[PDB]
């Protein structure tokens, strides 16, 4: 069992999950002392991100965090193998501190975080044994403020009073996941990490892009109240509140960024 606080929280990961104490863990703090431009890091290409309307996709609340299965024809072009989207999730923090990213950018967190999923499918039959492989997946981060309303990412929030609970699940039609991604996907930082859950494979290929996006008061704050890590009528509920894990150290080693400064 794991959690983000108390006894089973992130300094004990690494008692069930040895790779939590292992080498390669993200996130990180993305600052200038560790960061260098890389000119031949290239646009990525979001292919079959535009989701059928007339299709449905299982929303569902695991217990660490609300995640959205998505399709095999979705994928990321530009690395050397195609990469294929599995899910995607958030990390957030709490309303007396909204501030819970997972990576930061020069000290600063964000107010949360998105991650779209995708294994290495040309050279591996799924994402469980790819997740055993160096670059067996490629995650794309979100950082996420604070500030105007956002349409796309309300396609996933107006589900949230109905996945208050460990187990329970929603269908959300598809709409154009590319629509979460901020401005200039060109611009991004590119290094070699690790889940940042357990079981903390040293296995991903991480890009985080450069902007981040916007949404309302409103929205994060049902994003940080709606949900519980325990099933309904468990009769000690935990929010599911602060479920980002702490910047690792990061020595000797370089983040690669797509844009100059
Ligand atoms: C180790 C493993 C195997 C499989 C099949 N899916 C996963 S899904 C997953 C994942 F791949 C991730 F990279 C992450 S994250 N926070 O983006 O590091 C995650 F939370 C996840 F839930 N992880
Ligand atoms: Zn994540």
């Amino acid at each position: 069992k794991w959690t983000y606080f108390g006894p089973d929280g992130e300094n004990s990961w690494s008692k069930k999950y040895p790779s939590c104490g292992g080498l390669l863990q993200s996130p990180i703090d993305l600052h200038s002392d560790i960061l260098q431009y890389d000119a031949s890091l290239t646009p990525l290409e979001f292919q079959g991100y535009n989701l059928s309307a007339n299709k449905q996709f299982l929303l569902t609340n695991n217990g660490h965090s609300v995640k959205l299965n998505l399709p095999s024809d979705m994928h990321i072009q530009g690395l050397q193998s195609r990469y294929s989207a599995t899910q995607l999730h958030l990390h957030w923090g709490n309303p007396n501190d909204p501030h819970g990213s997972e990576h930061t950018v020069s000290g600063q967190h964000f107010a949360a975080e998105l991650h779209i999923v995708h294994y290495n499918s040309d050279l591996y039959p799924d994402a469980s044994t790819a997740s055993n492989k160096s670059e067996g997946l490629a995650v794309l981060a979100v950082l996420i403020e604070m500030g105007s309303f956002n349409p796309s990412y309300d396609k996933i929030f107006s589900h949230l009073q109905h996945v208050k609970y460990k187990g329970q699940e929603a269908f959300v039609p598809g709409f154009n996941i590319e629509e979460l991604l901020p401005e200039r996907t060109a611009e991004y930082y590119r290094y070699r990490g690790s889940l940042t859950t357990p079981p903390c494979n040293p296995t991903v290929l991480w890009t985080v892009f450069r902007n981040p996006v916007q949404i309302s008061q409103e929205q994060l704050l049902a994003l940080e109240t709606a949900l519980y890590c325990t099933h309904m009528d468990d009769p000690s509920p935990r929010e599911m509140i602060n479920n980002f894990r702490q910047v690792q150290k990061f020595d000797e080693r370089l983040v690669y960024t797509s844009f100059s400064q």
